[PDB]
């Protein structure tokens, strides 16, 4: 089948040979997968590899690897070979990281097979199988929320219009509006495909049914399958481009200063501040970000939460406001109607009720209607016989069970199929349900009124006008047509000019209008927090052929001089883990807010149950109707949303500018969703959350998605978020501050006329060591003790601060002033060694000379103080970096070993620098055998840096042992 949609609707049904009202037959799909396989696809090797050096700092730190190699036919590899030592160890980290979460998201989508609702001939009603095992040929239904399975050809469309969201397809950002006519032009695009849905693509609005067409590869998305920054990085990249402009700035301030063949010569100091560039180059900035980013990415998708967009964790460390959902989202939307009531009798301006309850929390359809605790045949209730036709006759939904899990599934909305399980409790009509399965008696009774009634169209639900209406013809007429509604109680009973006792009609009065509001307020405020329904029925509808359903905002006008039949009150339980989320988040200085299209009295009192409010917290400026906030003064309809934590009876629109006025405030706000209505709220905000059992256009639209339904997740993103921004933080105080002493060993050498302080082959030695992988596992760092005890970060205040630039001089200088402190030890104050003066030390720069009398110039000459300055960068860089564990909290309240990546890198660098001194062919390749009474002041003076960065975080704090401490009594 070819061109479907040249072809009409009764011939796309013949080329299958399906009924549309049956479906496909149960061989027939046997063999339809043995012609077209199933409706899936099957999902570079060295690119991963390749990408890591297309960033500035390591594209230009390649450079320096080529350079220093230009000078190899003129030791003289060894150089460039170190510089590639540091590059290819930190491009090693990353694409191991990366393999690693990449694996983890797509554990997660494979979780969850994506069902789909068809029509096939065991169950005389609707079915929800797995997406692959559809196939070209049985009618497929969809509905709003839902993602398309397969390549459909349209039959016939349930609601007025029908609106398909295609974006992720054609690009187009808009919904556009399909029908079941025949598109004559058999080259026509896909956006002109008008009579045609595709996998993928989810529904904006309505409710139709197919014919598969297409599975798998055949599909327009297969057909096109293997042919298709972040606001912390743009922070590091306005950094990446300074620190090079200031690093070949004081490199090439270091050539010059020297050379003052006496120019051939002159190269030599070139690889100095070539290779001292490299020293002070994060040559694993790049790395260690793409570290970071992919291992929280690893860490939520361990958590049963999809990312989607990898910037998502790193704004949730900021968030000041997380709005939600309440039905499905804060809500397990797990509905059944308990509690209703229809008019008793009603005398003058008072009335009475009838009001029941009905047992059954699940969606099951089996429990009982009582009156007073006590079961009623609701026959004998002719109220009741029509609420119940109401309520069957407006679903959209129905009932399906699962013979997998055993247990019975919605189709449809949960609110309306709480509806569908409530008219088989009731059985109005006393139809004997002895005799049917678990399957046939999903949608029993409904079928009962569905069979005495002809519904001829329906006006589907708009979030607006809040009520759906439904058109209905009894099957034995003479023209006796009738109109039922269900909607939103304080809407539907605005338009309700009359009401039904029993089965007579009386006009509406002030007094009965009042209880019902009453009881409603009753319901949505006790214990169970109900969540109500009205529902009323048009006795002289306009006929179809009077009617303008073109523009439905005509839809209302239609709903009009109703006649009010009675109340459902359905329960809704908050989720289990959604009151300590709201109280752990007050603590780490995050507001909850509550956005909702439901009763404000009923969403109250949900706010009261989970810990946004309390019982008996004065709630008058703190939660908002859409209409009471619009129509407020724009001063109090600012500082409205400073505090308040609450907005009832809303719409998309609103939600969407509730968030809007949250970031106007520069707040940086998250927004957790399910349904459609949540859509513009879930991309306005900074980062939009869905459920994993809500539908797809909410989960599509958001930008991570909760497939646990777990709403505690939130909170861990939001540790992830924090602690990665922390892990930077330590990372760059640990190669910051230690440079300014390479830095300083240097320029400190220069203006003391002291002997040359370092090789540019010993440069690069110890930028590979302590800038390899030592200082890149940083990024595996312990989240600090009190990470959600303090306000989030605000993005736009600076990265580093004035007492952080303070720190690192105090730890650069020391390690500058112990680099070549320990090298102006060996030349004046040591045992085995020259006794040269202070005096004699400066001016070295003769035998002839009287001030340098006996001593063998050729001591100037020797490797020994330069492992002595060597060595003690290499310890007192590794300790500086102990000390990068957290900015303020102590080595005595954060020990080493939590991070496990640090010490195992550091014993690392230590075991391939110990390497280098003791072997047999490496001390003279690196011009460098230290032991005891050399390697005790290295450690002397290396390990005070400990203690110099203590003291720091001892004083900005408050505005083991049995192994530590032999170690130090060795040493003093
Ligand atoms: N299929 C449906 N038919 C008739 N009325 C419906 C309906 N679905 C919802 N309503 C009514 O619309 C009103 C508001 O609906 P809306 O879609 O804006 O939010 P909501 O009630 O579904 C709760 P939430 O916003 O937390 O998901 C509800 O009070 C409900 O009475
Ligand atoms: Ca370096
Ligand atoms: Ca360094
Ligand atoms: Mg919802």
């Amino acid at each position: 089948m070819e061109n479907a949609h040249t072809k009409t609707v009764e011939e796309v049904l013949g080329h299958f040979g399906v009924n549309e009202s049956t479906g496909l037959s149960l061989e027939q799909v046997k063999k339809l997968k043995e012609r077209w396989g199933s409706n899936e696809l099957p999902a570079t090797l060295l690119e991963l590899v390749i990408e890591q050096f297309e960033d500035l700092l390591v594209r230009i730190l390649l450079l320096a690897a080529c350079i220093s190699f230009v000078l190899a036919w003129f030791t003289a590899f060894v150089e460039p070979f170190v510089i590639l030592l540091i590059l290819v160890a930190n491009a090693i980290v990353g694409v191991w990281q990366e393999r690693n979460a990449e694996n983890a998201i797509e554990a997660l989508k494979e979780y969850e097979p994506e069902m789909g609702k068809v029509y096939r001939q065991d169950r005389k009603s609707v079915q929800r199988i797995k997406a692959k095992d559809i196939v070209p040929g049985d009618i497929v239904e969809i509905a709003v929320g839902d993602k398309v399975p397969a390549d459909i050809r349209l039959t016939s469309i349930k609601s007025t219009t029908l609106r398909v969201d295609q974006s992720i397809l054609t690009g187009e950002s808009v919904s556009v509006i399909k029908h079941t006519d025949p598109v004559p032009d058999p080259r026509a695009v896909n956006q002109d495909k008008k009579n045609m849905l595709f996998s993928g693509t989810n529904i904006a609005a309505g409710k139709a049914m197919g014919v598969v067409v297409a599975t798998g590869v055949n599909t327009e998305i297969g057909k096109i399958r293997d042919e298709m920054r972040t606001p912390l990085q743009q922070k590091l990249d306005e950094f990446g481009e300074q620190l090079s402009k200031v690093i070949s700035l004081i490199c090439i301030a270091v050539w010059i200063i020297n050379i003052g063949s006496w120019i051939r010569g002159a190269i030599y100091y070139f690889k100095i501040a070539v290779a001292l560039a490299v020293a002070a180059i994060p040559e694993g900035l790049p790395a260690v970000i793409t570290t970071c980013l992919a291992l929280g990415t690893r860490r939520m998708a361990k958590k049963n939460a999809i990312v989607r967009s990898l910037p998502s964790v790193e704004t949730l460390g900021c968030t000041s406001v997380i709005c939600s959902d309440k039905t499905g989202t804060l809500t397990t939307n797990q509905m059944s109607v308990c509690r209703m009531f229809i008019l008793d009798r009603v005398e003058g301006d008072t009335c009475s009720l009838n009001e029941f309850t009905i047992t059954g929390s699940t969606y099951a359809p089996i429990g009982e209607v009582h009156k007073d605790d006590k079961p009623v045949n609701c026959h004998q209730y002719d109220g009741l016989v029509e609420l119940a036709t109401i309520c069957a006759l407006c679903n959209d939904s129905a009932l399906d069970y699962n013979e997998a899990k055993g247990v019975y599934e919605k189709v449809g909305e949960a609110t309306e199929t709480a509806l569908t399980c409530l008219v088989e409790k009731m059985n109005v009509f006393d139809t004997e349900l002895k005799g049917l399965s678990k399957i046939e008696r999903a949608n029993a009774c409904n079928s009962v009124i569905k069979q005495l009634m002809k519904k001829e169209f329906t006006l589907e639900f708009s979030r607006d006008r809040k009520s759906m209406s439904v058109y209905c013809t009894p099957n034995k007429p003479s023209s006796m047509s009738k109109m039922f509604v269900k909607g939103a109680p304080e809407g539907v009973i605005d338009r309700c000019t009359h009401i039904r006792v029993g089965s007579t009609k009386v006009p509406m009065t002030s007094g009965v209008k009042q209880k019902i509001m009453s009881v409603i307020r009753e319901w949505g405020s006790g214990s169970d927090t109900l969540r109500c329904l009205a529902l009323a029925t048009h006795d002289n509808p306009l006929r179809r052929e009077e009617m303008h359903l073109e523009d439905s905002a005509n839809f209302i006008k239609y709903e009009t001089n109703l006649t009010f039949v009675g109340c459902v009150g359905m329960l809704d339980p908050p989720r289990i883990e959604v009151a300590s989320s709201v109280k752990l988040c007050r603590q780490a200085g995050i507001r909850v807010i509550m956005i909702t299209g439901d009763n404000k009295g009923t969403a109250v009192a949900i706010c009261r149950r989970i810990g946004i409010f309390g019982q008996d917290e004065d709630v008058t400026s703190k939660a908002f109707t859409g209409r009471e906030f619009d129509e407020l003064n724009p001063s109090a309809q600012r500082d409205a949303c400073l505090n308040a934590r609450c907005f009832a009876r809303v719409e998309p629109s609103h939600k969407s500018k509730i968030v809007e006025f949250l970031q106007s405030f520069d707040e940086i706000t998250a927004m957790t969703g399910d349904g459609v209505n949540d859509a513009p709220a879930l991309k306005k905000a900074e980062i939009g959350i869905a459920m994993g059992s809500g539908t797809a256009v909410a989960k599509t639209a958001s930008e991570m998605v909760l497939a646990d339904d777990n709403f505690s997740t939130i909170v861990a993103a939001v540790e992830e978020g924090r602690a990665i921004y922390n892990n930077m933080k330590q990372f760059i105080r640990y190669l910051i501050s230690s440079n300014v002493g390479e830095v300083v060993c240097i320029f400190l050498t220069a203006a003391l006329g002291f002997p040359e302080a370092l090789i540019p082959v010993q440069l690069l030695w110890v930028n590979l060591v302590t800038d390899g992988l030592p200082a890149t596992a940083l990024g595996f760092n312990p989240p600090d003790l009190d990470i959600m005890n303090k306000p989030p970060r605000n993005p736009k205040e600076p990265l580093i601060s004035g007492w952080l630039f303070f720190r690192y001089l105090a730890i650069g200088c020391y390690v500058g002033a112990a680099t070549v402190g320990a090298a102006a030890w060996w030349f004046i104050a040591a045992d085995g060694g020259p006794r040269v003066s202070f005096y004699q030390l400066s001016h070295f720069l003769k035998e002839d000379n009287p001030d340098f009398e006996g001593v063998d110039c050729a001591i100037f000459e020797s490797p020994y103080p330069m492992t002595m300055a060597l060595s003690v960068l290499v310890t007192i860089e590794m300790c500086n970096a102990l000390n990068s564990l957290s900015e303020n909290q102590s080595l005595l309240r954060m020990p080493p070993w939590e991070n496990i990546w640090l010490v195992g890198s550091i014993c690392l660098s230590m075991s391939l620098h110990f390497l280098i001194l003791y072997v047999e062919p490496l001390p003279l390749i690196f011009q460098i055998p230290l032991n005891v009474t050399q390697w005790l002041m290295v450690l002397k003076i290396s390990l005070p840096v400990i203690l110099m960065d203590e003291t720091l975080k001892f004083v900005a704090r408050n505005y083991f042992v049995l192994l530590i401490m032999p170690l130090v009594i060795w040493v003093y």
